[PDB]
Order: C-alpha cells, then sequence, then structure tokens
C-alpha cells in the first residue's frame, strides 16, 4: 500500500518556540499519513552527512552546529506528492520569500531561522529518511479516511 | 441592498472529514452573507443535471456517483464578488495546484476528494442556486455590521 | 445503527455575530454526527410552540419575538449521549454562569443573548426535532471514523 | 533544574482521529517542555505491562488489545506539576464526565475511545517512561523562555 | 450605555510569550468591549505590559471567571491561566478583583483622555 | 539591536469587527515585536483605532505582505486582507509602505515615551 514519502524535521528554533504540534497540525489537517518520528538531539556530524551538499557554502558549519544546539522532531510523512507538496506548504527556503498561509510565511522571519526543513526530491528523501531512521521506525498502518482523501 | 450570491457545497469528503464548521467559518470572517443551507443527500439525477456541461469527461459519471454516495451541505452565500471571490478561497480545482492558505491548499490532495464545490461565474451560480434551492428556502436579512464591510 | 438525538439551533445572535462555523465545529470535533440541518427565518408562532413549557414566563413574549427576528441554523446532532453532553457544552442557560470552555462561557454574556439552543432531555429533543424537522429531512449515514469514536 | 516527568501517550483513536498536532500543542502553549518522543505500534506483551494494576479488569485484555492495534505516539513530558496537571488537560477517565476545554471533553464521547493516556501518579510515570523510553532516547534540554514560565 | 469596567495588564510575562493577541481574541470573542489600551514599562516592571480597559455587563468577574484561578494549578482548562501557564509567579495576566479596585486600577493606568467612548454595531445582539 | 520599525493601525472596521486580537497574534506568530502600541479616536476618524509600531528585520515589506494588497480582492488566502475583507474601503488595517514612510507615521502616532525598548528573550531563536 505504499505511497511516496518525504524527511520533514522541526528545526531547533521551531522546537524552542513551541510550534511541534502547530506544524504537524498542519500535515494531519492536509490529509498526510506519519510513517515515522522521533525526538533527538542530533550530532553535528549527522548534519554534516545531511546536508552534504552545502559542504562548500559559507553557512554551512554554522547550519550544521545549529542544527544540533537544539532537539529536532524528525519526521517521515506519507501521500502522494508528499515531497513536493511539502515544500509549498513550508513556503521558499528564505520566509522573506515565503507566502502568508505558508509555515514559514506565518512564523518566522530569517533564513538561517527557518524552523522547518522538508526534502527536496524524492531521492533526497530517500537518502534523509534512511540516514535519520531506521526501517523498523517506519510504520506501516492506513488511516481510516483514506477513502475520502483518495478515489 | 441585494448583492451578487454564488452557490457552495461541501462535498461528501468534506463532511466525512470534519471539515464543515472550518468551511463555514472561513465565508464567515470574510465577511459574506449566509443566504441559504441545507443537507441532503442528493439524488444522482440532480447531481448529473448539476455538472451538465461535463457530460462527456470521463470522470463525469464516476463524479455523480460519488456526489450522491453520502450527505453534502448546500449552500447560498451573498457579498460583493463573491462568486470569483470563493474559488479564490477554495483555492484551483486540484489540490497540487491549490496554495496553502486555500481550503483545498490545506486540506485535501486529490482532485476527486477536493471537499468543496463553488459555482465558476454568475450565471452558473443562478442555475446552480435555483436547482438546489426552492425560491422559500432562501433567506434575506441584514448583517447589523454590514456597514463596516460594505462603504 | 440508530443514536440519540438531540435538536441544537444557533440563535439570530450567533448567526449575526458569525458563531455558526465554530459551533458547527465543535460538535464535530466532538465525534458527534449531523444528521439534519437547515436555516430559516422562523415565525414567532413556531417559537412559541418550542418554547411553549414558558408561556408564562415574562421573557416568553420578547423570547419568541427575538427568535424569530433574524435566521437561524437549525440542527439535528446524533451521538452517545448527545442531549446531555451537548448541554455541557454549551454551558448554563446563563452566559454568566458558564465556564469558559464552553459556548455560551467563551462567546457571550447575557441570558438573553445566549447564541445557542439546544433540548434538555430526550423527550424534548423528540418534540423538538418533529416541530423543525421534516423526517426526510434527517439524514442516515454512517461516519468512516465510527470505529475510532465507539468500540 | 531538572523538574517532574509524566508519561503522556496519544492513542489509536488519536492518531486516526487526526489529534496528534492538537494535543501536543496544548502541552508546549502550556509551558510544559518535550523530553521524549516515538512513534511505534506496540507490542501487545508491552501494553499487558503498561496496564498491569488493571490485569483483572473485565476491560483488560481489550484494552490492551486495541492499543496494540495501531500506532501510538509516545511522550515524555517536562515541568513543575506535570503529572497532576496533564491529567487535569486531559480530562477526567471517561469523556462523559470531562468538561469542555479538556482534551477528552473537546474532542472524544466513549471510556473506550478516550484518545490520550497520562500516568497516575509520580510513582507510574517513572515505570512508564522506564518501560517506554530508553535512558539514550530521552532529551535533556533548557526552554529559552523558561525563566517566564518559572521564577 | 457606560457599562462596567475592569482592568487588564498582559504581565511581561505574557508579552514574552507572544501571547498579547491571543487574551485580547478571548475578550473579544466574549463580547467585551475594548475601551482603553496602552503598552508601557511600569515604574513586574521587568519589561513592557499591556494595560487595558474593558467594557460590558459583569465583566469584572467575568474577566476573572476567564482568567481562571491566582494560581494556574487550580486554573482549569478553557480558561487563559489554564491553558496557558504553570506557576503562581509567573501566570501572564492580571485583572481587578472588585468594582472598586477596578474604579482604581483605571485611574492609576490611564488618564481619562485614554477611555475611548464608542459603540460596538453589534451590540443589540449582545446586550438585551 | 534595535531593528527596523513599521507603523501599523487596526482601522475602525477592525476594531468593530472583533479582529484586533486576531492581528496582533499574526504579528506575534511571525516573530516580530511589538514596539509600541495604543488605541485612539484620531482626529476614519469614525471610531477607536489601534495604532501600534513593530520592529523586526525587514517589517516594513513583510508586514505589507501579510497584510495582502491594498484590495482585499486582490489579496491572497493567508494574509489578513485575504481572509477576512471585502471591500477596498473598509481594508481592515494599515501598514507604512516605506521605511521613510514608516518613520513619519510613527513620529507622527506615537511620542518617543510610548516606544518601549525591550529584547525578547527568543530573539536568538527568531534572528541569527
Ligand atoms: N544564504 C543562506 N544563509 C544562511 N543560511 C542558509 C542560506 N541558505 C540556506 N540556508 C540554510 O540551510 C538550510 C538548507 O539549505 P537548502 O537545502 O538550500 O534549502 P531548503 O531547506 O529549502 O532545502 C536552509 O533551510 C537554511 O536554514
Ligand atoms: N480530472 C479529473 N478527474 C476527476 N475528477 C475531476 C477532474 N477534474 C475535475 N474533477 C471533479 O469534477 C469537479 C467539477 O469540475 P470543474 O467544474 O471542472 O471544476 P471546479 O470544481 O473547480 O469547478 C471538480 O471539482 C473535481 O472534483
Ligand atoms: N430570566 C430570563 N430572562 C430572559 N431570558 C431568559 C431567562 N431565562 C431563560 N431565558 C431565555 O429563554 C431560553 C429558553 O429558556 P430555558 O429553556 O429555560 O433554558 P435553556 O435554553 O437552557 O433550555 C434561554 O436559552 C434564554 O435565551
Ligand atoms: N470501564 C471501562 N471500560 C473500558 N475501558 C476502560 C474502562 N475504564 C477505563 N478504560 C480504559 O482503560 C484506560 C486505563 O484506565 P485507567 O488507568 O483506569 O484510567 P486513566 O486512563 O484515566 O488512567 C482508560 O484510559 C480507558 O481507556
Ligand atoms: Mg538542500
Ligand atoms: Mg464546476
Ligand atoms: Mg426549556
Ligand atoms: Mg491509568
Amino acid at each position: 500500500m505504499v505511497r511516496e514519502r518525504t524527511f520533514i524535521a522541526v528545526k531547533p528554533d521551531g522546537v524552542q518556540r513551541g510550534l511541534i504540534g502547530e506544524i504537524i497540525k498542519r500535515f494531519e489537517a492536509k490529509g498526510f499519513k506519519l510513517a515515522g518520528m522521533k525526538y533527538i538531539q542530533a550530532s553535528e556530524d549527522l548534519l554534516k552527512q545531511h546536508y552534504i551538499d552545502l559542504a562548500d557554502k559559507p553557512f554551512y558549519p554554522g547550519l550544521c552546529k545549529y542544527m544540533s544546539s537544539g532537539p529536532v522532531v524528525a519526521m517521515c510523512w506519507e501521500g502522494t506528492g508528499v515531497v513536493k507538496t511539502a515544500r509549498v506548504m513550508m513556503g521558499e527556503t528564505r520566509p522573506a520569500d515565503s507566502k502568508p498561509g505558508t509555515i514559514r510565511g506565518d512564523f518566522c522571519i530569517e533564513v538561517g531561522r527557518n524552523i522547518i526543513h522538508g526534502s527536496d526530491s524524492v531521492e533526497s528523501a530517500n537518502k534523509e529518511i534512511a540516514l535519520w531512521f531506521k526501517p523498523e521506525e517506519l510504520v506501516s498502518w492506513t488511516q481510516t479516511n483514506e477513502s475520502w482523501i483518495y478515489e
């Protein structure tokens, strides 16, 4: 019964500013299915791998330390088109360019404090999910209202 | 003053997923006036006429079938530019193309389970409202703060 | 498959103050099932019958005229214990004695403007539902998530 | 400073009815600190131990069976008086006796589908937290505005 | 008609934790009328407070009910202190405990210029 | 650090329709800092307005985005005008259109005493 998945994380600013439930609420209200979830303080080296494609960018060392500075909520969300749709729901990388109604549009201001992460593509999602989740931490179950979300 | 009216329906998935109140609340908040409301399981005959323009589309027979599967909330809403504005508030026909902040943007995933209907034009609204409501079932009244909504 | 029902109405102040959706939202969120709904401007004589047991009270003539002064949303809600549970959700007859968290506790101030009505007992509900609803206006359907509300 | 901790679980009906975010959001809003969170379909063995005190109750075997039917959200929350206060926020064991404003008061109907669990005491919390979480899975951190929550 | 009035303040912890709008929304939703509002660091004085005067039938006692008990521990869910805080020294909001207190507190915090006379157009749907 | 500041007013239709708290909650949620607040009938003057000064990086243009277009008809859902109103003459809120406008509007509506200097303790989670 399996459907596309993506990796979503509430960043340390999201946790510190009390937005975990508000963020999850939006993904539930959309009809997406929660397949995995954990709360951790990730190591700086874990984040260096998560953001490996950015290793040469000037903000990278500070981004990885920052993302390891507090707990994060790591999540796997599942549904048709969830990878691209979640990005839409978050807004742009820069909150300044994110529209009201989006998570970043509604809740934050700066690119370095943009509360949330979502995979940018299916292949990125597959890598990120495997990096953060062990296979047994991914739950298979079926939403009773699946009939009303998918024909 | 009598203003423009549109026909809005909460589809069976919208009723089943408990979004009636949320949808009505968005229209009240916007400033529009409720002019008619009933709750029915519509006949397939009625829906075939409702969607008569799409009678040759592949999805037509399934659409009408599905829209008559359960109760819907049928509404008439009144206010300046309410036809085009209600459509903006719902989003695009496909939720995948709808923006966060809109009803479909926030709440659903698939074009076949897109929780709500709105007339696409004034002429469409005139036909639909007459199809769903008897004249005696429409309510004319004046919002006390209508002067804070309209100059 | 039938379960207890009650009659709930959004009074004219509830409609005028934009609380229809907020009220319905609360009954949906609770797990109750919407069985019937209509929007009407009820006659003063209909209300005189609705409130017949109060015919000798000083506020009665003014209460019946008032309740016929604007549109009301008439509803039948269904579920285990719904009659008594809905009253709890509304608060006391007097908003002054209704606790925050209740509909009257949150949204109004005076006994004569207390936004909502609910049947006080099963026998009252049976009478009120029959007075306001024709039998065909009552919808039989089954909430897909009934399994998660009732064991 | 290390403060009191409690074990809180979103039950399978709570997950299925899309109330994860809403529940977490209430605990964040109150000022409590998230100290642990995982998402699992628990073994029936684990639940039999979780509820071991109720092993002779008629509802016990069905309870454990049901709690292992789907994924639950397992949580550790931290703060002054969090054990007794979390229980207040959920309501009474039976939703019928729970007040509007509480989680069960707002969201459910039956004692067997009462969406959430909280430890009934500190000693119960110590056992439950150890049963559901390995030491390495609990997160110690400091809320930046903790000084606006505690003097 | 000028109705009963009470003093309500969002305390510095209320301002710091971003609860100003949430508190105001509750009093507006209830049907009470905002009569006065300012934002000041008074000369507790650990930061800005929102000082307010709300007006309506029985607003003094009702606003206290809406806040919850003095201690959040004794405050019920649905109330402001019940939903949003934990400790007695960090209980986010203040409300006058009587008409006399209210009258004194209003006079202390507000100049008469700062109490605005107006009528909610929906007043006839709130007050008989 | 003193950051950029803009003038925002809840218009009389905004006050009359009970949207003050809702508007404030949006600016608090976004992470902007309330710098000044009053409530007055200015000498449009058809009733009370809530006058505010909000502070943060890019607050002038961002607050305009949060409001939506000048006309609610062109305002998108999610925005204040998009969610809550219909006509251009009843568009509930005002925001300065530039830093220069903001500076002038703030000076016009607020005395320097009424701009409170403070720091959100969560500032380090909003600003790098
Ligand atoms: N110019 C920048 N300055 C500081 N931080 C940045 C910048 N660009 C990106 N970041 C941070 O790095 C994270 C990952 O970057 P990237 O993968 O490019 O964006 P996204 O999160 O949209 O996929 C961003 O979410 C943001 O927190
Ligand atoms: N390609 C499609 N496949 C399935 N159902 C569709 C498709 N396109 C439209 N529908 C359904 O038919 C309904 C009516 O179509 P249409 O009138 O074109 O759109 P709208 O609802 O936006 O007015 C849509 O709301 C949608 O639920
Ligand atoms: N003392 C009173 N003064 C004015 N109106 C009243 C009074 N008591 C009751 N009412 C109005 O009459 C309605 C019906 O009264 P009743 O059936 O006694 O209360 P309830 O609505 O709780 O069943 C109330 O909801 C209220 O609007
Ligand atoms: N009489 C009952 N019938 C069915 N299930 C029950 C009954 N009483 C309790 N339960 C279930 O067992 C759970 C555990 O019981 P208990 O520990 O007594 O209550 P609480 O959950 O409030 O701590 C309850 O939350 C409820 O879901
Ligand atoms: Mg990237
Ligand atoms: Mg169409
Ligand atoms: Mg009665
Ligand atoms: Mg127990």
